[PDB]
């Protein structure tokens, strides 16, 4: 196979075009029920609030899996990280409702303090496996300059338990008491440097920043002073690769490249 | 010293030639023992496996170490991770044969639980204590989107552990028992997007892929239809590097390069 | 806010410019003390030690961290690691007297085995904390094929430690017994392949130099025939992006790039 | 309440008796379904072997939970500890076979590395809810002398994962995912020198002995020369406390004693 | 020395009268300051309260430690963890305010999840020396059956940060903060088997229960119906140990006795 | 086998006698090598000392391994853990030399720092299966009241790492580079409150406290004050056992007695 074909750009085009069925017309187009993955309470409104709000328009069904409690975010010297992990969960609920979404997981891991181990790959798992979502969104582990560790964390346990969800090998207990396998359709990466496909957000943008403002405890106003620009700056950043004014970013590769493929930059 | 060059290119052009006396004309002529390092059952023969072969028929001693035992790479769920890694001994031990090779560690870690540690740097570095090899070659760990903790690991490790095995007081009990400090001659790193040498394989490339299909329990004919594409589609890559059909791809570095050098990505 | 601007280009000058107020232009001219972390003795003096006299020379108070004792520093089967670490406390102390150094904390992680862990951020915060440094400097973790653990986690874990210094919840007992939370002005990061600021040291070389071979054990004659070649052709590399002989090159962003920025590569 | 009794002999006697109901007439009476943990392959039928066999033959439906796979139970330099495993996998469904039990769940841990984490309270809490089980078998953690850390563990981690499946915070993706919180009933330590219930097998005996030598890995006919003797008079320590020829022991405790009771030896 | 006792009994006595100057007397008569370590809020109350209000009734200062914060103690699905931890913290405040205390530090690690390790030495150490204490309470880690791993990790961190907090090099970033080694005068196990030393607590026994009871939470009525029992149970096994109705027991040892010491079990 | 005995005391004295073949009448006669595996440096010289000498006497080989560096035992706020380490590596040298001890295996793990793991284990399998030791000596792990975690993890260590070192599957990369697998005949834990068997070192007291002393810098003559009365006071201990003046105490028992064994208490 592949005998026929005399240069490597032709088998490149040949391998994603025929062999692996790629293509970034609308990624999204199938989906019945996804899984947007987030480290804390909020990001998944910032990364592509949006977008979640035109998938829950379409009748997609979007459940979030926050990975931590966000109890470290403040600076206020009364306001303990217990009381402000109760305090997140409500502002989570009232901005995922703005957004359409109806079912939250909480792993309760403390925010900072986010594991990066095979006990978290396999909460992950359990809830896909549970769930059996079509696509599943995280953030880009390899952001550059990203210095959270529950940020690069959750991107990359995100990848690997939607590998290893297929394996029943992997969390056996799983498959004992009634979860099976489950074969995810596509991995999308939000905060990402390099977008290969761009949701147009403009006539949601507002919205958007609605649902992020329900995170009273983290958007004083004095902070977004400096949120509104920055957030406005990242959707042009988006948006202006297809010429619209906001947009969301998200890089979508096949599954393969995820592994040793020395030419996934290429896409 | 240095005091007499005036530009960075001319510096750089001097630290390369004079100093390192770093050359890609042929860096493996000179080996007469190697490691290859993989991180599960196949990957020494889906990396590099012409090469192998190419070292083996000039008369190198090539040993393999194994990180793992491949206990996860299956997606049938009456197929046991301790039956599969009893299987895929005997396949690599057939691979191994078809390319020369004569001796196999296994370190026996479990697949998708490979440790970042120094107990595992503890293992490498006895192994080179002992076999003393001239050549040692792994994973590049930088490869861009490698989302497989086991293959990042692997390479991150097989670098630290050239390294720290020159040195007396790591892991002091091997000095004690009478393995030796050990000095290896250069690293290779393969399954990279940044090769700077390349080795044609084009008339080895059918014994190669011979090689690989005897890792039967992960090339089954159904996965062998996106396989092959895909390993043809990556000799080629690095093939037309050189203007040859087929090839293997190393990044090969000077060992001060590793380590606090700002233009390492200039070779 | 952010609405009148219409392209990226746009937004995102008026968001470093006017919202984070952002220059490069002398980002260290109003330091009073700054923190200098290294992994091991020596890293402050061959990453940053011009730069570090020059600042003692103004008058701010430089104090160092050092991750490590520098244990495994050697090739000599006659020398402990507890010997050499005790030789290099007193070559640091020698080599910070020439820079006008005169305060050093030892944090006396074993070299090789410095954690990535929160006990480690807890060490740096409490430093931070009682300190209450202006600007903190640490090597960039993300320069390209950097092979040390020890330089990779005392990058991550002084930009996370920096951060989570201002977050009262995060290290609690320290605000029970007094160390207040500390909010640092600058990071500026070292041993980069990415300055965006270079300091000229032309005429300090002959000094820093100095300050590196007082780590003897180190830098023996015949280690020093390979590594001034190399410290002349680093500080080469950054003094020729500057138009001068030998520069020091560091990396400075606004806080706000170290999180979730898809654009932080274009400063 | 406790106000008119006046010795502490008198308190003692109405806690258990009127406070916890608890007795030791017949603890497993009441039983449906009850689930033995062991730490290897072999150690119910060693341990308990005539016990399972009665309770089987009741109608009380007996699971195990193995928490090891036995990799490391050989001394042939030629069995790997794979081929072990799955042998002892095969001698244990023979073995439970002989003895009435139809369901076996591996976590398959590695022998001599089974973890003392949460992670692994989550894999028992998990099958706990699932099968809601009347009672649990486990280990005597305080077995004096002792030294298999496996074995230490799992007599740990069943009593502790007991207590934490009655928690909806404890692993609360259970809760989510509609595996509800569970109460177990009792708790019987095996392996135990200070037994309090000792159940009649003497017309067992001959049974028990064939359900162990049905790990044919384990029990060669030269371990069985020493095997033999030490399980009868094992068996002859227990059936004398109550007047029988051959017996086993297991310990039971009011659910309160296993925490802060200063006078739980007096059971 | 000790050349001229000549039988074991002469010689222990010797050791205790005069070279260790030990005696049970009243061990706490002395006493200004004391920190109580208990694993979870409420453990002081329950273990020691009538104890903790006879010392702050004298005027000593008693200051809590409390390792964690409670997060696992409901059995009601509606009710967070971290809800629950805010509500205990303020359970605690009304408790500790019954009993004369009027600081109280929280490490804040999570129910169930206390780590056994270095890091919880350091924050025990650095309150230690920051607070100087002449005694410190804790669990005594020992008590037969006692199967909360907080409890055993507490007494024991407890027990080697006493020994540690004298030691410059443990911790070593205390001293060059300006806390220096601090050396307590005793130690004294509550929640003990082996008590040598009862604290008459009779006629505040009331004081003591209505302390507990504070812990709302926790002592629901239905809970109390056993928790009462169980509670004058405790306290009678103390208090006939003196021939008074209500006693808390402690277990004190001269600090030798807790290091290689073969005949500790003769107090 | 073993049918005929009628009671348990029948059965249990059969066991010991004609099974295990256990004789505590001259344990130590056969051996030609052993190892003592002390904690810290001066361990061996305190727990043992005197049978040292007359080990080394009667021309056996006696080898140490330390587990620890000593690192943190000084009060002196003037003396680095580094340097007190090698000192302490001085001082055992020459207090080996007294005792006829000619070579120590140092681990160099950190005091206060000794792992419980995995890779300690393996340090202790590949030194007991390059020296094949007749008997190891090492702490009794379930000593009362110790409260050094360095202590009771050397205990079981070396516990675990005897039985381990016989199977070939545990560490195998040792049987891979030519360390076959050890069976020692013996273990005798020292620093034991259950001795079964007594050496009579009456007359090699003095010598054993000058090995103790030659740890100048533990033994001050401030703490000498207290540590002879409590040395000589131990040795009392064990000696009145045998009636003799000064005793060395030793518990040994059959290997079976380690695992499983409900009247291990009974030798
Ligand atoms: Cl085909
Ligand atoms: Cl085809
Ligand atoms: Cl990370
Ligand atoms: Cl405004
Ligand atoms: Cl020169
Ligand atoms: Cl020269
Ligand atoms: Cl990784
Ligand atoms: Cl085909
Ligand atoms: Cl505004
Ligand atoms: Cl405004
Ligand atoms: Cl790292
Ligand atoms: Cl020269
Ligand atoms: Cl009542
Ligand atoms: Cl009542
Ligand atoms: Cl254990
Ligand atoms: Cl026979
Ligand atoms: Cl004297
Ligand atoms: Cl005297
Ligand atoms: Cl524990
Ligand atoms: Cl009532
Ligand atoms: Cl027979
Ligand atoms: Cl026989
Ligand atoms: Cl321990
Ligand atoms: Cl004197």
């Amino acid at each position: 196979m592949f005998e026929n074909v005399s240069t490597f750009e032709e088998a490149f085009n040949k391998l994603l075009k025929e062999v692996l069925e790629f293509n970034l017309e609308n990624p999204f187009e199938d989906a019945k029920k996804v899984i947007c993955i987030e480290p804390h309470p909020d990001d998944c409104a910032i990364g592509m609030g949006g977008t979640i709000k035109k998938l829950s328009d379409e009748g997609v069904e979007v459940i979030y899996i926050c990975m931590t409690d966000g109890y470290m975010g403040t600076t206020d010297e009364k306001l303990s990280g217990h009381e402000l992990a109760l305090i997140r969960r409500r502002e989570e609920e009232e901005s995922a409702k703005l957004l359409g979404v109806r079912k939250i997981y909480w792993l309760n891991y403390r925010d900072t303090e986010l594991p990066y181990s095979r006990e978290v790959r396999k909460d992950l798992v359990k809830i896909i496996r549970k769930e059996k979502p079509d696509g599943v969104f995280a953030p880009d582990p390899w952001l550059p300059y990203e210095s959270h560790p529950d940020h690069r964390r959750t991107g990359f346990l995100a990848i690997e338990s939607v590998a290893f969800s297929q394996l029943p090998n992997f969390s056996n207990i799983d498959i004992d008491i009634g979860l099976k396998p489950h074969s995810v359709s596509f991995i999308a990466l939000y905060y990402t440097h390099k977008p290969n496909y761009i949701v147009d957000i403009t006539d949601l943008m507002e919205l958007k920043l609605k649902a992020i403002r329900a995170h009273r405890s983290q958007f004083t106003d004095d902070i977004w002073e400096t949120w509104e620009p920055f957030l406005r700056t990242v959707t042009m950043f988006y948006g202006e690769k297809i010429g619209v004014r906001y947009g969301e970013g998200f890089r979508v590769m096949p599954g393969l490249f995820y592994h040793i493929t020395p030419f996934a930059d290429l896409i």
